[PDB]
């Protein structure tokens, strides 16, 4: 199912600041119940292709490609830091005729952006669904999941990051399949490869993202402070219904379950998967989001 071109034929484009962003939108401009799906690294809105159909009968579903990723525009200055993504994503939020409140569904760096957007736009949030998410700064390279303890310091956050990612597409060719339980069809793999076909700066988003991970003591301090701030808000957010979709065995999920154990007003459902759990349990994730929306209403 689902070529890259079939998925992106369903998506529209919108000008955003000095560039353009691609996004899925099941109901352009409608102010009915609305859900926004945010992917992370190194994926795109394609990641949600099998989840969204379970939610669409209840809600307008939007799923943007983050700037520099999917079919969204590439930036000539190739500056793809968290604050740069948040600039373009915030403008996108203001450009797609959203209703007064929305539910955010987010994954990985999509949750970093989504949690931050929510923290800055608190009266626009009717619920948050998060999975394999960025819920806290990390204490050190020790609190990272075991399969990546060495991958993140050495290599990507090093001088060697450029050659592994920009030249040999390490995040797409190695990391992505390494945290999916099944093996992707080459159709699905080509859909993930398409935004980063050309070697060089086109792949810079997949290298800047691991360099943004908030490691206390290392940095970056600006992301560390963004994450601490929205963690503080989330941990006392009694009025914001939350659904944590726990991946078993997961990647970040074990650590997230601990960070969020006492978060008020958070329900947990568990599904099978590693980090990219949408590729192993999209049906269960979609039906859990559908249940969550019905509880909100």
């Amino acid at each position: 199912t689902a070529t890259g071109d079939e998925w992106w034929a369903k998506c529209k484009q919108v000008d955003v600041l000095d560039s353009e962003m691609s996004y899925y939108d099941s109901d352009p401009g409608k102010h009915k119940n609305t859900v926004i799906f945010l992917h992370g690294n190194p994926t795109s809105s394609y990641l949600w292709r099998n989840v969204i159909p379970h939610v669409e009968p209840l809600a307008r579903c939007l799923a943007p490609d983050l700037i520099g990723m999917g079919k969204s525009g590439k930036l000539p200055n190739h500056s793809y830091r968290f604050v740069d993504h948040y600039r373009y994503l915030s403008a996108w939020f203001d450009s797609v005729n959203l209703p007064e409140k929305v539910t955010i569904v987010c994954h990985d760096w999509g949750s970093g952006l989504g949690f931050h957007w929510c923290n800055e736009h608190r009266d626009r949030v009717k619920g948050i669904v998060h999975m394999e998410s960025v819920v806290s700064p990390l204490k050190g390279w020790e609190s990272f999941p075991e399969t990546a303890r060495d991958i993140l310091p050495q290599a990507l956050r090093s001088e060697a990051g450029e050659e592994m990612v920009l030249k040999k597409n390490f995040f797409i060719e190695r990391l992505l399949p390494s945290s999916i339980m099944r093996k992707l069809s080459e159709e699905e793999m080509d859909a993930y490869r398409e935004p980063f076909v050309e070697p060089g700066e086109s792949r810079r988003p997949t290298l800047t993202w691991p360099r943004e991970i908030p490691i206390k003591g290392d940095g970056p301090e600006d992301v560390i402070e963004i994450v601490k701030s929205y963690n503080k808000w989330l941990s006392t957010s009694k009025d914001i219904p939350k659904l944590f979709i726990n991946a078993d065995p997961g990647f970040f999920s074990n650590a997230i379950k601990k960070v969020t154990k006492n978060w008020p007003n958070q329900k947990t459902v568990t599904v099978k998967g590693l980090h990219f759990l949408q590729e192993d349990s999209p049906e269960e994730i979609g039906e859990a989001i559908a249940d969550f929306l019905n509880e909100l209403t």
